This record gives C-alpha cells, structure tokens and sequence, in this order.
C-alpha cells in the first residue's frame, strides 16, 4: 500500500532521533485522530484459533502496555490485529516513574523500560473503553474484535487485591477478558505475588468479583455485558521469564486448582545483561533477545499444566515462524509489542502473511492442530 510506504519512512526517522516514548505516544495520537492505515481483508480460516468462547479472527494481537489508557483501541485494531489487551491499569491515575524511561536498541531490535505503570486510572479507562464498546457497535470492521484489559496496582497500594477488585466492578463489564498483572519488574515488590500461595488468593478474589458483577444487575444478558463476547470475562495471568523451576510447578499447580481461563507467558525480564547500550539503564527487556526465553518458558508451562490452561504468547515474536514456534510450543495466540516498534504499520498484515505461508509448507491443515505440536 502507499499508505504503508510514507510511515515506514517516519519510522525510520523516529527510531534514529526522536526519544522513544515521544515516538509511542505520537503513534498513539495519529491513531487518536484516526489517521493510521487499514487492514480491511478477511483474514485466512485457517488461521483463526479460539480460548475457551474467545473467538480469534487471526492469531495476533498487541500486549499490554501499548495503549495503556486504551485512547486509540480502534486505530490500532483496524492495522489487522484480532485483539488488543490495555492497561495494565490501577484504580488511581499515576504519572508512573522518572523519564526517560523507554530505551530502544535496533540492532538486536531490543527494548528496556522502567515505566511504572503510568495510566490514567481505571475511571478514564473505563470512559474510553465504553466509548469504544458504543463505537463497535456502529463500526463494520470492529464487530469480532477482542480487548482485554490489563489491571494492577497502585504505587503505594499495599493490599493488591482491593485494588484489582476495584477495577473489575468498574471496567469488567466492558471486557473481554481480565489479565492479572503480577510480573511488571518497575512496581517494587509485584512480583512477590506470583508466589503460590499469593497468587491463589489472588486469582479466587479476581473470579468472585467478576461473579459478582452479575448479582445485582437487572437487565437482560445482552445488555449486562457490553463487550463482545456477550458473556463474563474470562481470567487470564501474566507470568514474569524469571523464575526458577520450582516457582515455576507450584504456580502451575495454583493455576489448575483455580481452573484458570488462560496464561499469558511472558512478560519482560531481568537477566539480560548482554546489550551494550543498556548496560546502566533500568527496567525489563523486551524484544529479539526475550524470545528464546520466552518459548521455554511456554514448553515448561504447557508441560506443568498438563495442557488444560490456554496460553497467549508474549515474547520477541517478529516473524510467521517465531509465532509458529510459539505455537508449536503450546500457545494458542501471540501477542505483539516490539514488533510493532521496530516494523511499523506493516506488523500485522506482514506477520499474518508470513504464518499463512508456513502453515502451508509445513503441511498443518489449520493453525489449532499446530497447537503443542513439538511436544
Ligand atoms: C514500554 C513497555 C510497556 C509495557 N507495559 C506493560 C504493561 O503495562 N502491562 C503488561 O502486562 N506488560 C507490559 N509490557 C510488556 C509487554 O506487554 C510484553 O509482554 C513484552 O514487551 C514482551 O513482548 P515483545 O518481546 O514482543 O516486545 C510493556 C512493555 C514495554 C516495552
Ligand atoms: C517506534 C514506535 C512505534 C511505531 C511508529 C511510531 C511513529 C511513527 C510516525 F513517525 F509515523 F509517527 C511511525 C511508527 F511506525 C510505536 N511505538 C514506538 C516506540 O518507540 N515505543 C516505545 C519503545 C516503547
Ligand atoms: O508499566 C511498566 O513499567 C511495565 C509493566 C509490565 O508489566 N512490564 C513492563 O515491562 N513494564
């Protein structure tokens, strides 16, 4: 398209001298005003894979932290993603930690933040959500359009659970899903949560609220769940790459005595010290470099689990054949976030190509039979 061409440019320009979170939220303001381009074709059948009642068009879609206050969920859908997850969002809006906070390195297309979950609060959140819900409604291309919302914590909430409770009574009617953030590394002492017993407590607290959104209510289904699915959200969790065996098994055991609805594996690490131009800053890793790690980390889980909880992939995952390899590892959706940053409009259409010619050469029938194949 020449639509695709005159922003690979910018995107060349930007990636060379603009500040990195400057270039995010100008990508996040030509969506705003709508100005970014389509992906209007039907997306291969083949291709399609679901979670539970989550019926994917197409097996991508962009992670958390990319539209963290869900202020252009429509532009960003409409470049050929099948859902976005916003947030991660708190109840109370926060500026999140000092800038300069976002550091891209080219070269081994790689990211590092230390943003501390800035949004503008659930209450804002939710206005833009539901303008969108009311939006998808009178909007052709965004009818089969999943978004999740990611939620966590305030600063300096202690208690994690009121503050995820508050916002699912706020933002779960609107939802497709609900992602459990406890694996950011730049909210001191979150991930302390993903300990067995911690993140138990947790996910019970998360489902009973969303039950309880139902229970008070006097209107018919159609008009209690103002989302796509029509029904309640399902619960997915989001799991941090650093974390050692034995962490890793009894979480997997929580997870299954929940009868969790999915995981999301994974989120940035740590333990990349190996890319000069980050050796003094702080955060997680995003990128080329996480991908390895990160399809472990799906083997593993798929393995302790036994295959019962769905898997949405998250991870380095920039071409048809690293999303083929997430699959193939177990995962039955990929997310995309560095992709995005260092590919440009072309992202999905790209990607979408890409798998659509694997899925052929390798012989799968369609992408679900692909699904925990290397096992
Ligand atoms: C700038 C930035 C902000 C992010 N914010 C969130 C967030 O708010 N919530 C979350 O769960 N993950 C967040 N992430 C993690 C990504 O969603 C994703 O899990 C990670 O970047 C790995 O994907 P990738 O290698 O394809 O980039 C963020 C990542 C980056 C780089
Ligand atoms: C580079 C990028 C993009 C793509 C992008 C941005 C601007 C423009 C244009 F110049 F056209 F405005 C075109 C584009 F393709 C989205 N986000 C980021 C980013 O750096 N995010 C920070 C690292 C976490
Ligand atoms: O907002 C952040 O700082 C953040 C959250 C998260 O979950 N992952 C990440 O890398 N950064």
């Amino acid at each position: 398209n020449p639509e695709f061409f005159l922003y690979d440019i910018f995107l060349k320009f930007c990636l060379k001298y603009i500040d990195g979170e400057i270039c995010h939220d100008l990508f996040l303001l030509l969506g705003k005003y709508n100005i970014l381009p389509y992906d209007t074709s039907n997306d291969s059948i083949y291709a399609c894979t679901n979670i539970k009642h989550l019926d994917f068009i197409n097996p991508f879609g962009v992670a958390a932290g990319f539209d963290k206050n869900g202020v252009c969920i429509d532009s960003i859908l409409k470049l050929g993603f099948s859902f976005i997850e916003i947030g991660t969002i708190t109840p109370r809006g926060q500026t999140g930690n000092a800038k300069p906070r976002i550091f891209r390195d080219v070269e081994s297309r790689s990211i590092i933040n230390s943003c501390g979950f800035n949004n503008m609060g659930c209450d804002k959140v939710t206005e833009n959500l539901i303008l969108f819900r009311k939006r998808q409604e009178e909007d052709k291309l965004l009818s089969k359009h999943i978004v999740g919302v990611s939620i966590g914590k305030n600063k300096d909430t202690v208690n994690i659970v009121d503050d995820l409770k508050y916002c699912i009574n706020k933002i779960g009617r609107y939802a497709d899903y609900i992602a459990i953030n406890v694996s950011s590394p730049n909210t001191p002492g979150l991930r302390d949560n993903q300990e067995a017993g911690k993140l138990k407590n947790i996910i019970l607290s998360v489902k009973e609220e969303i039950d309880n959104l139902e229970k008070n209510n006097i209107m018919n289904d159609e008009f209690l769940w103002f989302n796509t699915t029509k029904k309640k959200p399902l619960v997915f969790v989001k799991l941090a790459p650093d974390l050692n065996q034995e962490q890793k098994k009894e979480i997997a055991d929580v997870l299954l005595e929940t009868n969790i609805d999915g995981m999301i594996i994974s989120n940035t690490t740590t333990q990349i010290n190996d890319i000069k131009s980050f050796e003094n800053k702080k955060g997680g890793v995003s990128g080329a470099k996480l991908k390895d790690i990160s399809t472990k980390f799906i083997c593993e889980m798929y393995n302790y689990t036994n295959k019962q909880i769905p898997i949405i992939a998250s991870g380095g995952i920039f071409s048809g054949l690293d999303a083929l390899e997430k699959i193939e590892a177990g995962a039955s959706v990929c997310q995309l976030y560095s992709c995005l940053v260092f590919n440009g409009m072309k992202s999905a259409v790209q990607i979408k190509r890409e798998l659509n010619h694997l899925l052929y050469q390798r012989g799968y029938y369609n992408l679900k039979e692909a699904i925990g194949r290397k096992h």
